[PDB]
């Protein structure tokens, strides 16, 4: 098994002392192949890139979700929420059972109005820009996804489109996620040089906890019901144990929904618009569908479901740049991977999704091209070839929410504006916990189509 450059004591770790670790790992994969070993002080990981090996890794009888170093650090503020719990932790099963119906296709009918509320705000913002002015794409997409999850999660308005400086909760969340990712590169965590980082981290945790805990308390006092996750959780009983989630876990689920959902989804919308402006004939086809389908001043749930080609566009963006680009597994028992790589019980595997999605033996020679028509017939895609939302029982619980949101918003964008790549933008991918196009800007010329009133 191949292995990239080592640095004594530090092993491979310094290779990731970069602002773009995942793209670093992709370049290494390009040279080394379908599997390579990556060592840090005190840990070992095997990175997987081929569909041949990843299909075995996705066999839940042999491998289970692992809490990576990154997820362990995120747990300091996401607690035992769904994203950062072990599969066999009692609160995982319990929360999974309770929350499943909150994330179904039927639940999307209830969330639709609040998704439209924020989408309308985004469209109005762009309708109101003066001539020559431009749009900062990832920045606005993130305002949109944070505000949407705020409403659908706990009926709270962050009012991001009313601000230059985000709501303090958002600032704190973003900074805590930053600190979590930065901790990955620290050989000496308790060095006094990180005392300030530690102070800020605890302050940011308190900001998040204080707001969510207060809203939960207030909500239990009012009795108010909404189409939000908080109401569902306050009223929901586990099908198995018959118990509801306790108030602390409810808080962790609300924080979790925001962490897991806002940045992946905004990254997706950003990458999709990028690929559209770089491929004008695809943009035209997608805009034609939007105009054909979205015939009312405000889109309805049933109309979003008709945006088939927009859906193909989103899937092809997720193929090329899956915005949560890696997930971690561990071997349940000793086992041989792909017939040639022995694993010991507890051994960690990392699935490199962007590499999976560029496996020529699956997709063909043109894997680098943006072609939504790949997804015209789903039955064509082999099992475990396309995994932007993870695997099995530990797959993204938010998948239907993300796709409904992104399809609605991209559809409305295409209905209401023509877009210009005015700077001839060169793709630069920023890495946090997730991936996004840094500095992506466009100009949007309104088609001057009336936008209807909302509740
Ligand atoms: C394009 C958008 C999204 C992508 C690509 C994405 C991707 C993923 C992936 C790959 C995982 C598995 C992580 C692992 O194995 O460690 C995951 C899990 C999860 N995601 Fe998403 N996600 C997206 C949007 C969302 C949204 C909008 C929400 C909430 C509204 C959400 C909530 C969650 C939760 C709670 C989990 C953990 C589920 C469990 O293990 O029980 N995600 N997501």
């Amino acid at each position: 098994m191949p292995q990239p450059k080592t640095f004594g004591e530090l092993k491979n770790l310094p290779l990731l002392n970069t602002d773009k670790p995942v793209q670093a790992l992709m370049k290494i994969a390009d040279e080394l192949g379908e599997i390579f070993k990556f060592e840090a002080p005190g840990r070992v990981t095997r990175y997987l890139s081929s569909q041949r090996l990843i299909k075995e890794a996705c066999d839940e009888s042999r491998f289970d979700k692992n809490l990576s170093q990154a997820l362990k650090f995120v747990r300091d503020f996401a607690g035992d929420g769904l994203f950062t719990s072990w599969t066999h932790e009692k609160n995982w099963k319990k929360a999974h059972n309770i929350l499943l119906p909150s994330f179904s296709q039927q639940a999307m009918k209830g969330y639709h109005a609040m998704m439209v509320d924020i989408a309308v705000q985004l469209v109005q913002k762009w309708e109101r820009l003066n001539a020559d002015e431009h749009i900062e794409v990832p920045e606005d997409m993130t305002r949109l996804t944070l505000d949407t999850i705020g409403l659908c999660g706990f009926n709270y308005r962050f009012n991001s489109f009313y601000r230059d400086q985000p709501h303090p909760f958002i600032t704190s969340m973003v900074r805590a996620l930053d600190e979590a990712m930065n901790k990955l590169q620290r050989a000496n965590p308790d060095d006094p040089a990180y005392d300030e980082n530690k102070r800020q981290f605890q302050e940011d945790i308190k900001v998040m906890n204080d707001l969510v805990d207060k809203i939960i308390a207030d909500r239990k006092a009012s009795g108010e019901q909404s189409d939000d996750l908080l109401t569902h959780m306050l009223n929901g009983k586990d099908p198995e144990t018959g118990e509801p989630l306790d108030d602390e876990n409810i808080r962790y689920q609300i924080i979790t929904e925001l962490i897991a959902g806002h940045e992946t989804t905004s990254g997706l919308l950003s990458f999709a618009l990028y690929f559209l402006v770089k491929n004008p004939h695809v943009l035209q086809k997608a805009a034609e569908e939007a105009a054909r389908v979205l015939v009312d001043p405000v889109p309805s749930y049933k109309q979003v479901k008709q945006l088939k080609y927009v859906g193909m566009v989103l899937n092809e963006a997720l193929r090329l740049w899956p915005t949560a680009p890696a997930f971690s597994l561990y071997a349940k028992e000793d086992t041989v991977l792909g017939g040639e790589y022995p694993l010991e019980k507890g051994d960690e595997l990392m699935v490199l999704i962007p590499q999976l999605h560029r496996d020529k033996t699956i997709w063909g020679d043109d894997v680098e091209e943006f072609r939504p028509e790949r997804f015209e017939n789903p039955s064509a895609i082999p099992q475990h070839a396309f995994k932007p939302f993870g695997n099995g029982q530990r797959a993204c619980i938010g998948q239907q929410f993300a796709l409904h949101e992104a399809t609605l918003v991209l559809g409305m964008m295409l209905k209401h504006f023509d877009f210009e790549d005015h700077t001839n933008y060169e793709l630069d991918i920023k890495e946090t916990l997730t991936l996004k196009p840094e500095g992506f800007v466009v100009k949007a010329k309104s088609k001057k189509i009336p936008l209807g009133g909302i509740p």
